[PDB]
């Protein structure tokens, strides 16, 4: 239920400015259908879903034909559930979904931090000859919170100009190829609140194969594990997250889906203990 629960879990079925692999929409529904028979119990971090008050949200009902109107419906429920004190988890299609989801969460928490997790940069100012793009999502998010927020892991694709912008212009911190600086900059963020976006194809290609643009070179999910656990031992404060880009259909094998699930499941474990 609503009221009880401190984390509230919603999709977002939406790829409106994705063109040649659309499929994200699906990721919510297909992982549905698949969540009921994984256990609550995590072994990994030894927590229960059981344990604590999570309420599922279901979808987000969306206008079709208007990523602007989309975008703004976004932003309507991740507010109202930021209003209500709550924590909004959400689990969309393509990566522009945090936008707006980011913008509702900045609203209270105006010194918040950004954790992204993700095989692109998706810093570049346009795609597709659109400033709002799943590409150019975390270009957005600096506009907004400009340099020393924004922490970005296992990036390994990309334009020059996107690199250097946070290489050699520092606007961001990005851990280039890996993940494994992950725990000393969760420490360095101790007491701080943070919105925590993970786009799925940070994994291996051959791993998550089930994504719109799979880029070779990733971290398989026994590394990628690790941040969970990184994460709740430590005292970062996670104010609103998202897991994104899961496109069930490109991944015949349905894996990709299963790992969605986990990693969900793992996810509110970590943010429902610390809320306690
Ligand atoms: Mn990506
Ligand atoms: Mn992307
Ligand atoms: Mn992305
Ligand atoms: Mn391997």
């Amino acid at each position: 239920n609503y009221e009880e629960s401190n984390l509230i879990v919603f999709g977002v079925g939406f790829d409106g400015t994705t063109s040649n692999r659309p499929g994200a929409r699906f990721a919510s529904s297909s992982m549905r259908k698949e969540f009921y028979g994984l256990e609550t119990y995590s072994p990994f971090l030894d927590l229960d879903l059981e344990d604590y008050n999570i309420c599922d949200y279901g979808d987000l009902e969306i206008s079709v034909g208007s990523t602007e109107q989309v975008l703004k419906e976004i932003y309507q429920e991740t507010y109202k559930i930021v209003r209500d004190s709550k924590v909004p988890f959400m689990i969309g299609g393509e990566h522009l979904v945090t936008l707006p989801a980011f913008k509702a969460v900045h609203e209270k928490y105006n010194d918040i931090y950004v954790i992204h997790f993700d095989a692109h940069t998706d810093l570049r100012e346009e795609y597709n000859n659109s400033k709002n793009s799943h590409a150019t999502v975390i270009k957005r998010i600096w506009d907004i919170v400009g340099d020393n927020k924004i922490f970005q892991f296992g990036i390994r694709s990309g334009t020059k100009e996107e690199f250097k912008f946070a290489t050699e212009e520092k606007h961001t911190y990005m851990e280039i190829g890996g993940i494994d600086t992950f725990e000393n900059i969760v420490n360095m963020l101790n007491g701080k609140n943070i919105y925590l976006t993970i786009d799925l194809d940070v994994l291996d290609a051959s791993v998550f194969p089930g994504t719109g643009t799979p880029e070779p070179g990733g971290v398989n999910y026994r590394e990628f594990q690790e941040i969970f656990k990184i994460i709740k031992n430590s005292n970062i404060n996670i104010v609103g997250c998202d897991i994104v880009e899961l496109s069930p259909d490109y991944d015949t094998t349905g894996v990709s889906t299963v790992i969605a699930c986990k990693i969900l499941r793992e996810l509110c474990l970590i943010i429902s203990d610390k809320i306690k």
